[PDB]
């Protein structure tokens, strides 16, 4: 089907940088993949950042002001920077196989990110 795995807990650095991996297992023949980071507090859901990458590549597919994502095959590293204590929360990796059809979607269990000031 579509298992998305990410580490349950991570600690931001003193500079406000937190890194976690997100990995997927699937029967789909992934080529184009959309990875979305969702911050979740119960039913409160907010999109943090998102990027598209090509499975056969190996690159830095995401680099907005806040997230940096690198990808290799079915694994990605995600890094969120500029974190402060109030940004503490559950960050859920969502993965979509976007092309070719058929479409697949999976959601991870979430990485709880703790930030000390
Ligand atoms: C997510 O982040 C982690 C942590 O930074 C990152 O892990 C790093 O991956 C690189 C590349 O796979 C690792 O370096 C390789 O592994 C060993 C180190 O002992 C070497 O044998 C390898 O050398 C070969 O490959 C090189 C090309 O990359 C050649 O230049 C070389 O001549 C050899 O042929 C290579 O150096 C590195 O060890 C890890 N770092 C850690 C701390 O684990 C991971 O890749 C990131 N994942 C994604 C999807 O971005």
């Amino acid at each position: 089907g579509m298992n998305v795995t990410q580490p349950p807990v991570v600690l931001a650095s003193s500079r406000g940088v937190a890194s976690f991996s997100c990995e997927y297992e699937s029967s789909g023949k992934a080529d184009e993949v959309r990875v979305t980071v969702l911050r979740e507090a119960g039913s409160q859901v907010t999109e943090v950042c998102a990027g598209t990458y090509m499975v056969e590549d190996e690159l830095t597919f995401l680099d907005d002001s806040t997230c940096i994502g690198t990808s290799r095959g079915n694994k990605v590293n995600l890094t969120i920077q500029g974190l402060r204590a109030m940004d503490t929360g559950l960050y859920v990796c969502k993965v979509e196989l976007m092309y070719p059809p058929p479409y697949y979607v999976g959601i991870g269990n979430g990485t709880q990110i703790y930030v000390i000031d």
